């Protein structure tokens, strides 16, 4: 037990130091949009706690006081730790990055509707109103609806979904996260064995409900309308379109957070390595 070792505690210490960076800077730069960014994310936090494996199994020794920090922030040392933030990666960070790609690829489906509208807005009989293909648009939006109201991998947010089955969770589990989303209670589905977490449709469905308020179309399959009342109509499509964009907004910003709470567990580790690093450099007179 008397004697010392710096040398190696330097190499494992500076290995460790690396890997950890090479992982934090991966989750800090690549956003959660795609299947690709996700695998390296996770790939990201698989290193990280090999990086950790290795380092439970070097014999640095720590000071009480990152003892302390380590017990506290995580809550023999070091594979505790690693299994802590092992878990909070998979459970809680590794669903919010599947919340986020496939609530953009479907906010991008959403976008590609949007950017037909201005096609589906014709001259009316004289400056005082206009023509809106109402057919065309509804048609679109059911078609988007009829899409995701499905359950597969382009609708569930939870569980993450990958290879041959639907993977389910209990109706508590899904719930948790039901409520951990902030999304309406219609976002919850049964499937088989348990329950899925799916994306929100209710504002489509809300926007094809105000499309037929606005009355049968002509047998052109389109409807003229006065100014005033196209403008009204406009403003509430706006509205739902504004519901989307909030929702999608909560859920990126719930994404970023629980990304900056594994990063915040990161400094922990870095700056535990660091000071371990500066006690086997230090020679006290
Ligand atoms: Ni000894």
């Amino acid at each position: 037990g008397h004697m010392e070792h710096r040398g190696t505690d330097i190499i494992s210490l500076s290995q460790a130091a690396t890997k950890i960076h090479q992982a934090q800077q991966t989750l800090q730069s690549t956003p959660p949009i795609s299947e690709e960014n996700n695998d390296e994310r996770t790939l990201a936090r698989q290193q990280l706690t090999s990086s950790l494996n290795a380092l439970a199994k070097s014999g640095v020794s720590l000071s009480a006081e990152q003892n302390e920090n380590l017990r506290s922030a995580f809550s023999e040392i070091w594979d505790m730790v690693s299994q802590n933030i092992s878990a909070i990666g998979d459970s809680y960070l590794g669903v919010y990055e599947n919340v986020v790609a496939v609530y953009t690829d479907f906010y991008q489906a959403f976008s590609d509707i949007l950017s037909k509208m201005g096609g589906w807005l014709l001259p009316g009989k004289d400056g005082n109103t206009v023509k809106l293909d109402v057919t065309s648009l509804k048609n679109d939006l059911n078609s988007l609806v009829n899409k995701y109201n499905q359950i597969n991998s382009n609708t569930v947010l939870f569980p993450a979904q990958s290879g041959s089955g639907v993977k389910v969770a209990t109706e508590a589990e899904a719930r948790q996260w039901l409520s951990e989303l902030n999304l309406p209670n219609s976002s919850l589905k049964s499937y088989g064995s348990g329950y899925v977490v799916t994306v929100d449709l209710t504002p489509l469905q809300k926007m094809v409900q105000d499309i037929d308020g606005l009355g049968a179309p002509g047998k052109d399959s389109k409807l003229e309308m006065d100014n005033a009342k196209y403008q009204a109509w406009q403003s509430g499509f706006k509205a739902q379109e504004e519901n989307m964009k909030t929702t999608l907004q909560t859920l990126t910003q719930k994404y970023s957070n629980a990304n900056s709470l594994y990063d915040n567990l990161v400094k922990v580790l870095s700056s535990t390595i660091s000071s371990s690093l500066e006690t086997a450099k230090s020679f006290l007179q």
